[PDB]
């Protein structure tokens, strides 16, 4: 479509399509200002369209090129009103499919756009790239893409875009690993799959709506709900609840660890209960004399070891907030 | 559809359709008995249908709404046989898209209904008001609905329904009561989005399908997994597991603390592990003399403070089940 406005109705579009081996794109709404007039499209309905094996983009639902158009866009909202790669088109997008693409499978720009049910798979190059800023998306699936490893993304967002539901990873993807998702400025939720936390780079990731947590071990002999901060490192946990079986499996006895990472070695400091079926608490202590900056908690005591006296002592921070050293254990 | 029964064949329906500005509902099965004879519809197939900008619902798939609250319902089963908002309509419901609704975008009633793949986005009013009872709603995306706050929530369920998967939180979210989902009689599992627990009012919220999982934090200097009971208080935790970085980020050492609520003030009493790189556990104690109702666990000991002695003393409940007060540490 070249310079089509479906107006109020949203009349015009394509429902049902297949394209094989386009030299450009199978389904396109053209971008930039062509000549002194606009080629940009508005208000079109796109459902059940398919473009397989494109040389470049499979789908282009954009309206703005990488280079800026002439100022105060003709026939459209100005460049001042909406910066580059922002301008509402109000296209409706559902049920797209791409297989095998040398180029990208999917790409668009705009602001105020609403997108659902995008599927791209199998791809030699990228599954997805976006130019979008401040757009909404749902239910994106990028599987297997970059088989022959020709870009290092599989999905990219440049925006502040808010997205829910992302499922990833074929048999073998990413580039040899180098971010499935690079979108450091976008808030994305619903990221799940066999994707690694070192394949994820986003601005914020959380999913706090989930109920009571239950973890099931399959392919593992340990059960954990790990906590990881990615400013700490994306390969180092910041804490975890570990449960490891004492003795062989089926014993019915296991120890639960409340752990904190130290020195970049996980389970360096562990508070264990029922450790090797003791039925007691194995509590760590400082291997050297306790410092005054190792305790900040009123009405708590930090046990420490004194090698010199061969006795376990406690640095007690009272509810008075003052420090006093007591002898905790001596034979 | 006025008085259409597709029978066991499931004939009739709407497939491959786009509707714009209906003064009632774009695709509508008429509610209850209208006219001398029934207008209620059974066994119709709705797939790949789009309703853009309906005044009310885009898909009104009910048939038992506001008509005949009395003992007999004409051309239909009595209200004694099936309560109001319950009928075995058995419509085939998959792949439906609603956008632009001024009011509620989706509504239906019935029992034994199985609903899948419903995406309602960019609506001025609510995404769904579900008058269904004993119906299953699978793969539901309610994103950026109730953005003018006519209603009080993005999605409402009056009855008890089973919702497997949900996606909440768009680029804007509700503030008409600030409840993202108010559906206090429905049991919802798998809520996706960064929606706060206090903004979720549901009958039962639990997960039992998740495996061994890792929590990922981005844009946060802490990873928090919080344990919250909303009978206790909606906005206050009953316990939480925090992991905060020791010193600056990238250290590779982070202290994990286990917190509990006391006095209605969260993180009042905590047990810290690896507190400021000490590799020892902080053991809290009672700021006053321990009570004999505080500890009731055989083979456990509760430390307590006595100010005049300036010495730790621990009330020990022996494995004999008898209490003895021994001095834990001496000055």
């Amino acid at each position: 479509f070249l310079r089509n406005n479906g107006g109020f109705e949203r009349d015009g579009g394509v429902i049902g399509f297949t394209s094989y081996r386009a030299g450009e794109s199978g389904v396109k709404t053209w971008q930039g200002t062509v000549g002194s007039t606009t080629s940009r499209n508005y208000n079109l309905q796109f459902r059940d369209s398919v473009v397989i094996y494109p040389v470049w983009d499979g789908f282009d639902l954009g309206a703005d090129t990488d280079m800026n158009p002439e100022l105060d866009r003709p026939g459209d909202y100005p460049i001042t009103q909406y910066p580059l790669h922002q301008l509402p088109l109000n296209h409706l997008i559902d049920n797209l499919l791409v297989r095998g693409a040398l180029g990208v499978g999917f790409g668009m720009d705009g602001k105020g756009m609403y997108v659902s049910n995008i599927t791209v798979e199998d791809c030699a190059g990228s599954g997805a790239y976006l130019l979008t800023h401040e757009s909404v998306f749902t239910n994106i699936a990028i599987i297997d893409t970059n088989t022959k490893d020709f870009q290092a993304n599989q999905i990219y967002i440049s925006g502040a875009c808010r997205v829910n539901g992302l499922r990833l990873i074929g048999i073998r993807s990413t580039d040899g690993q180098g971010l499935t998702i690079d979108a450091p400025n976008s808030t994305v939720s619903g990221i799940t799959g066999m994707v690694d936390p070192s394949r994820i780079n986003v601005a914020n990731l959380a999913e706090e709506g989930l109920g009571n947590i239950r973890a099931n071990s399959f392919g593992y002999d340990s059960a954990a709900i790990k906590l990881r901060i990615h400013k700490l490192s994306k390969t180092l946990d910041s804490g975890a609840l570990y449960s490891h079986i004492n003795g062989g499996a089926g014993s019915g006895s296991a120890y639960t660890q409340l752990t904190a990472i130290s020195g970049s070695t996980p389970d360096a400091v562990s508070l264990k209960v029922n450790h090797k079926d003791c039925r007691g608490a194995e509590i760590p202590f400082v291997p050297d004399i306790a410092s005054d900056d190792f305790i900040k908690d009123s009405s708590c005591f930090l046990p420490y070891w004194e090698n010199n006296s061969t006795s376990l002592k406690a640095l007690v921070k009272k509810p008075n907030g003052e420090l006093v050293r007591l002898t905790l254990a001596t034979l």
